């Protein structure tokens, strides 16, 4: 042993994976070593040319709505070379390699103005880019040039079951330097032996006056035998006053299958939040509450009656958040071999396991050894995800879920990457099948790797609870992604580190000339001999930002003073001259927004399977650090509030016809207008459903935007989530566009209802998928929204356990609730947010 290298990694990671200042064992270093094999295996087995060109493809059928967009078996592609330019007809079913020969009669077709290649043996209609142009009504322009040298992607060269005694732990005492100014209070230590949120046993100390030092010197003996402890069980240590104030966790079985042994001084965390599960200890040793404990062995590795079958089937059919009674679990377990025949029973069945009994666990492994129907079943992501949530601590169970994820194609790993990374928070151990899966899939595909880096880095920078685990995973990735990516990552971070500083300096300073002048001045200096001459857009990797357009850069008139930034595209082969627009904002935990936007993408894909295209606009958004990150500026967009602020202003005097007026104005040909009107109808219904199902529908119209072409979309998800009546936003102005007012109707309004109904019942067809992603989303991403009531909102919103007919009438009623309310809620939002009442 690389020093200037481990230094670079550290800077890329934002955390030093060699720092053992905050550990009580070697699990992290052990994980560092373990991840060497998965990394090397994958780097050794990846195609250099495929890896360098990263074809973005899918094997899904071309949506019905995209088929119609095609005339005959014909698709035109415009090819560019030096100065020449010739369009070429194509069949949606032929490879790019064939199209190439149809052009002449070693170059590769790269998209103009993007790092995106149409390569490989896939039909041209199956490249995500081609599907994007078709949908948008944009034309496919490619440049013909030489393939990227794979040389650039070079990687730098390098017995428990015999101890029948009851488990015990001695609580020595707790220590905190300065305690709250709240005299006096009383405290006790609660110690829980946990396994997948199942409390196997629980003991508390006696009450003791809450002083800066509290000594008990008491042994807590549990009802559980040491030989019954399950791998992955936690000693959960909590301090209560008299309310929960502090918590810390310690793994009972360690990463080498060894019973935890000895003296511990654990710095605790201060108060279904996933943070509560971490086995990491507080880094702040000088302020944090401390607990002292002492411990004291290696862990080895007839026909159903009809009424019962019905009962079992009714159990298996309930939603993932439906509670199991003791009776349900006993039925499940008793009939485990029959349950094993239904992949959908698996989560509930493995919830029926008494993990605190060695003999039960042994039988459960006997179950898992009889896994043929599971391995033969078609991938069901919703079902798999349920095995990776907070209810399962057994790694054999969680491993069969990851095994199913193995068959995902790149495009689908992208769809689910954010929440897969978040699900690492539910892993008992730092080294897990899931972590290695993410690592492997990131090293296999540059597009996946890019988002993995940023998803990980985002958590490493604002989560003390998990930064250590995540940082170890990011390092393994950075050691195999290759030089070219390393550099691009380095550039991006340098750029963002500079833009971040500028944002803060500006905030410290209506936007007066002084703050405007400072912004432009600061941006001038950076651009002058300070900022890299090109960097990839973290939310749109194929895109490369060039130089700032300081003329268009401005400080937005918001209370957190977001930077509105403009860039030219560095790629000269870029047709248009449109700038690349990035909002740069401090003050919000944009991770929440990220999660809402990711769900939006999942809802669209769901709709796609039903050949439906509600027209959501899930803009790019990346959390880069502590309460900071970037947001994609959508072109040609104004806020619904501003649209109406024109005709009026100060007074909350909303007018009904204004929105429609604005759409007519913004359409050159009267034909474009009717399309915009239709686009409005679909994106409106899409947002009413999506927003209703997520519970974020009641918005002030300043947080709802619209495109010149009629694409409605919600923004500012952080604000509502952070401060969390009408079921969604469908106001007189929206209704007017569809051609209705009061006790009336319209073709477009009939259309609206219909679409909502379709969209909605379609989401219900994936109820389980939606419920598990929603549940996880709250637990790992919105701490302030992790109460029992919070997690369960979506059960009601999806009207779980209802006919499509009952469900349909339910949503229609919701549409009618909006009608009856008119501008009433908007008026209220205005009073509050615009002035303050
Ligand atoms: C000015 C501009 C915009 C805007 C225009 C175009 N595209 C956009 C994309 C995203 C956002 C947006 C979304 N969520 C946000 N949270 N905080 C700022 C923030 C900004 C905003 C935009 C929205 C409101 N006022």
């Amino acid at each position: 042993m690389s020093q200037a290298f481990q230094r670079q990694l550290t800077a890329l990671i934002g955390y030093d994976v060699t720092d053992v200042s905050n550990v009580h064992d070697d699990e992290l270093e052990f994980t560092r070593r373990g991840l060497v094999t998965p990394r090397m295996a994958e780097v050794a087995s990846r195609d250099p040319k495929l890896y360098a060109m990263h074809p973005w493809v899918t094997s899904k059928p071309l949506p019905e709505y995209l088929w119609k967009k095609i005339a005959n078996n014909c698709i035109f592609i415009v090819i560019h070379r030096s100065t020449t330019s010739q369009t070429i007809k194509v069949s949606p079913d032929d490879t790019p390699g064939a199209i190439l020969q149809s052009f002449f009669t070693d170059f590769v077709l790269r998209v103009c103005g993007r790092d995106e290649y149409l390569v490989g043996e896939t039909p041209i209609k199956n490249f995500q880019w081609v599907r994007q142009c078709l949908k948008n009504g944009e034309e496919i322009h490619v440049v013909l040039d030489t393939p990227p040298d794979p040389a650039l992607d070079e990687v730098r060269k390098e017995s428990l079951w015999d101890c029948d005694r009851k488990f015990r732990v001695k609580i020595r005492g707790i220590d905190i330097p300065v305690l709250p100014r709240n005299t006096d209070l009383t405290v006790f230590v609660e110690a829980n032996i946990q396994h997948g949120q199942q409390v196997l046993c629980q003991r508390r100390t006696s009450p003791k006056p809450f002083t800066e030092e509290v000594l008990w010197n008491v042994w807590l003996e549990f009802s559980i035998k040491i030989k019954d402890l399950p791998k992955g069980a936690l000693l959960n240590l909590q301090i209560y006053c008299g309310q929960l104030l502090y918590y810390v966790n310690l793994l009972l079985i360690d990463h080498r299958f060894l019973l935890r042994r000895g003296e511990y001084v654990l710095h605790m965390w201060q108060i279904f939040n996933a943070d509560k599960l971490t086995s990491a200890t507080n880094p702040d040793k000088e302020n944090s509450m401390s607990i002292s404990i002492l411990l004291d062995i290696a862990l080895p590795k007839a026909e159903m009656p009809n009424q019962l079958r019905k009962q079992l089937e009714a159990i298996i059919a309930t939603d993932p958040l439906n509670p199991l009674t003791a009776e349900d679990k006993e039925l499940l377990w008793h009939f485990r071999y029959e349950s094993l025949k239904h992949p959908k029973a698996y989560p509930k069945l493995f919830s029926s396991v008494k993990w605190g009994q060695q003999e039960i666990v042994a039988k459960t492994y006997q179950l898992l050894a009889r896994r043929e129907v599971w391995d033969q079943s078609a991938l069901d992501v919703g079902l798999t995800m349920q095995l990776l949530d907070c209810n399962f601590s057994d790694e054999n169970v969680r491993a069969i879920a990851v095994q199913k994820l193995e068959s995902l194609e790149d495009d689908d790993v992208l769809h689910y990457l954010l929440q897969l990374v978040q699900a690492v928070k539910f892993e008992p151990y730092h080294d897990s099948a899931l972590a290695r899966f993410l690592l492997k899939r990131g090293l296999r595909n540059k597009r996946i790797g890019h988002f993995l880096f940023w998803f990980l880095r985002s958590e490493i920078a604002q989560s003390r609870h998990y930064q250590q685990r995540f940082a170890v995973i990011l390092e393994a990735y950075l050691r195999g992604c290759g030089t070219a990516m390393l550099h691009d990552f380095t550039q991006q971070v340098q750029v963002i580190e500079m833009l971040q500083k500028v944002t803060l300096d500006i905030k410290s300073l209506d936007v007066s000339s002084q703050v405007i002048s400072q912004l432009k001045q600061k941006l001038e200096n950076l651009q002058n001999l300070n900022l890299p001459e090109s960097f990839r857009v973290p939310y749109d990797p194929g895109l490369k930002a060039g130089a700032l357009a300081i003329e268009k850069c401005k400080v937005m008139a918001s209370k957190k003073k977001p930077l509105w930034l403009e860039f030219k595209c560095a790629d000269p082969t870029a047709l248009s001259n449109e700038t690349i627009g990035i909002i740069f904002k401090h003050g919000d935990d944009l991770r929440q927004d990220m999660l809402i936007l990711q769900i939006l993408r999942i809802m669209e894909s769901i709709w796609e399977t039903e050949s439906l295209d509600l027209c959501l606009l899930p803009y790019g958004c990346i959390s880069t650090g502590d309460k900071i990150g970037m947001i994609e500026i959508v072109k040609d967009a104004t806020t619904i509030a501003k649209i109406q602020q024109s005709t009026v202003g100060n007074t909350g005097a909303f007018k009904d016809e204004v929105l429609n007026h604005w759409l007519k104005e913004k359409s050159p040909t009267e034909e474009k207008f009717q399309a915009a009107v239709e686009r409005f109808v679909y994106s409106c219904a899409g947002y009413c459903v999506a927003t209703f199902v997520l519970g974020i529908g009641d918005r002030h119209n300043d947080n709802i935007m619209i495109t010149e072409t009629g694409n409605l979309f919600h923004i500012d998800f952080g604000h509502i989530l952070g401060n969390y009546r009408v079921p969604f936003v469908l106001t007189p102005d929206f209704l007017f566009v569809m051609g209705t007012s009061g006790k009336k109707t319209s073709p477009h309004f009939q259309k609206f209802q219909d679409v909502c109904v379709k969209a909605y019942l379609a989401l219900r067809h994936h109820t389980n998928l939606l419920i598990i992603l929603f549940s996880m989303m709250l637990m790992t991403g919105m701490p302030q929204l992790t109460s029992k009531e919070d997690i369960e909102y979506i059960r009601d919103a999806l009207t779980v356990g209802k006919n499509e007919e009952d469900a349909k009438k339910y949503f229609l009623d919701q549409i009618e609730v909006c009608r009856d309310k008119g501008w009433t809620v908007q008026f209220n939002w205005f009073l509050h947010l615009v002035l303050g009442i």
